[PDB]
């Protein structure tokens, strides 16, 4: 509360770190569905049905211009991925496995860099 403060986890790294983060995923060999948005004109239904479309070109060039403000707002984003990819394709196909297998791997990064 006012004049009341838990002590000062150093948030100093963190952009570096999400960054560090973000290069493995790009580098993933599972990526190839994530990469660049999803084209809006080419794929029926997506413009409709997935309010929000994230990718991780997206995402690397709003960590690259500050438009996290902290590494939550970037852990959503990367999440944001993952459920729309739930959301549009079957478990049981390529993407839908690639989706899961890249969820995974990042949450392990996730826990293991900041938990």
């Amino acid at each position: 509360s006012m004049s009341v403060k838990k002590p000062k986890r150093d948030d100093s790294k963190d952009l570096a770190l999400c960054s560090m983060i973000l290069t493995e995923m790009e580098t993933h060999e599972d990526a190839w569905p994530f990469l660049l948005p999803v084209n809006l004109k080419l794929v029926p239904g997506y413009k409709k049905v997935i309010k929000k479309p994230m990718d991780f070109s997206t995402i690397r060039e709003k960590l690259s211009s500050g438009q996290y403000p902290n590494l939550e707002t970037f852990a959503l984003d990367v999440r944001l991925v993952f459920d729309n990819c739930e959301t549009f394709n079957e478990d049981d196909s390529d993407i839908g496995r690639a989706g899961h297998n890249m969820r995974k791997y990042f949450e392990k990064k996730w826990t293991d860099t900041f938990k």
